[PDB]
């Protein structure tokens, strides 16, 4: 079986200046493309050869997991952003964030802090369980909450390639700027 | 007339990371407010009391010119930017830039270079004469091309307060980044 | 070949008037550049082996900009010391007093001059041959030695000198500077 | 004790193009400075306030360890390079390599492979034990062989910030180019 490189729902420069055209090209066209190609080559002749992506992330180990996890991570990452959006979440998700975190602003800083204190490469995930309970997951390297049976809602990539060309060492500034391009209509639909 | 501090056509954090929320707050909320306040003070009891800003900039000198010039400069500066824009110019302007500079990319390095070589405080302006001929004007301090009878189209502020909080001494990096927030629709409309 | 002067104090010694981050950028990046540029530009010119003062006195354009800024900062950074301030004594103390009326009066005029300078520049306290004092407003890279005067005390009003801590509050910064001025060093220049 | 930011034994642009002037400015001037500043702040009032770097790396945990390990890692990193060097090792070290590795070229490929396959952020270290035995240690994130009682000889930084501005995703290319700027006289002196 074969996994495909996702098509971006927007132009490569649609997310500037928070995510530059150059970053999109490298992040999507080089990094993600590599994870997809690796995954495809590594699952041949294995029990994951014909499994759906989520099943692979939940059960694989080693190189297969690293590539499958990164593939799922970026697929979700790239499709949750849209220019001219941002703002705050409404409806179901919006209510749960206030109840569990007190307010959207309070949740944002906890999210940002989680992403900033994650040492090295990794991901910060907003996830939920079957009951709708929200949690903030700090996932080192290729980690994803589906491995814990959780539902990944919003993920911020803190691997340096996600922001280096524009922010260099200023990861904190990048995380606070990312909220401006989050399409909550897409995120709410994952809840 | 009473010159007013213009309202921003976007949110204070809309131009991050090229121009951060803090910088917009000080640049617009503090520096520009001071120029407007000083201008309103100095023209009292003078031939400029009831003149429009453009006339003041073309005919004044000394303190009146310094504040009038900075007011006009910043009013044009802040209104020319937008997030999710950038790119290249189109229409006659884009056409004129190619015809007169060879290409947009050549225009940029030439504009960037003028900005980086300006010693001290100043502005670099893309201006047009009555026939649509373009020129790059290096303006020390509060200078503006309208003083030469030209039409100011796009201006980059290289006073250190425009980029210090984020870039410190790296003026060149700041200039390179500015292109990503230029709303060419607005600039084309001035042509 | 000119060198980047060595600070006679720790980088965080002048905080908060001049923060640790500012000293690092002002001295470690800005001054270094003016020096690296001055060395480069004078190579193969009549100023290749002249002394800094003569360069600032005869230079033009690029060479002068970097020369004036190097001399300017050299006197700037070396005129401060933590826990000093106060008032001037001896010769200079009497001069200022006689020529300005009082020290408070002088500080006032000096602050106004610095707040008034539009754009980038330096406000300088200079002295002529007969020890007559004058407050010189120098745009950009200017320095009183150009006019054949003796530079005693200079405040850097380029925005990079205070923006990290004071942003647009230049006046507040100039009022605070007096607290870290080492008058003993200023007297030694008069 | 207050740890200092090490002085570079060469110009900031001496290592270009393998390590650009900008990468040195960001890598040494921003990343290393932050790790040092952070370390100095965290150790105050702790059992490590007066301890030497190696001791801190060997016994500390959490944030102190992360910053101390990165400080030690980078100090050895920046000092082992010199323009106009490279080549192969000689002496007791050049001998030990050829011996337990086959040849310098065979050690190189092995080292390169270690660095390219380390997933996420980390360091690849050539370490020596008490008897002079050589080993290639893959250290994730802030790891250093000193923590294991070994002697660090040559370390390549594979955190993306070490090569992204110039190589972007091409880590393998960067590791290949690193050999050209290694000063074996320095390395040899550590054995
Ligand atoms: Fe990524
Ligand atoms: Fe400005
Ligand atoms: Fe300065
Ligand atoms: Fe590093």
């Amino acid at each position: 079986m074969t996994h495909e490189l996702i098509s971006l729902p927007y132009a490569v420069d649609a997310l500037a200046p928070v995510i530059s055209k150059e970053t999109v090209e490298f992040h999507h066209g080089k990094h993600l493309k590599t994870y997809v190609d690796n995954l495809n080559k590594l699952i041949i002749g294995t029990e994951f050869e014909n499994a759906d992506l989520n099943t692979i992330v939940q059960k694989s180990e080693g190189g297969i997991f690293n590539n499958a996890g990164q593939t799922l991570n970026h697929n979700l990452y790239f499709t949750q952003f849209r220019p001219g959006k941002g703002g705050a979440p409404k409806g179901k998700l919006g209510e749960a964030i206030d109840k569990q975190f007190g307010s959207f602003e309070k949740f944002k800083e906890e999210f940002n802090t989680a992403g900033t204190t994650l040492f090295g490469s990794g991901w910060v995930w907003l996830a939920s369980d079957a009951n709708g309970k929200l949690s903030i997951e700090k996932e080192p390297n290729a980690g994803n909450p589906v491995r814990k049976g959780l539902n990944p809602l919003l993920g911020f990539d803190v691997w340096e390639h996600a922001y280096y060309l524009t922010y260099q060492n200023r990861r904190a500034d990048h995380l606070k700027d990312l909220w401006s391009i989050v399409d909550w209509d897409i995120v709410e639909s994952r809840y």
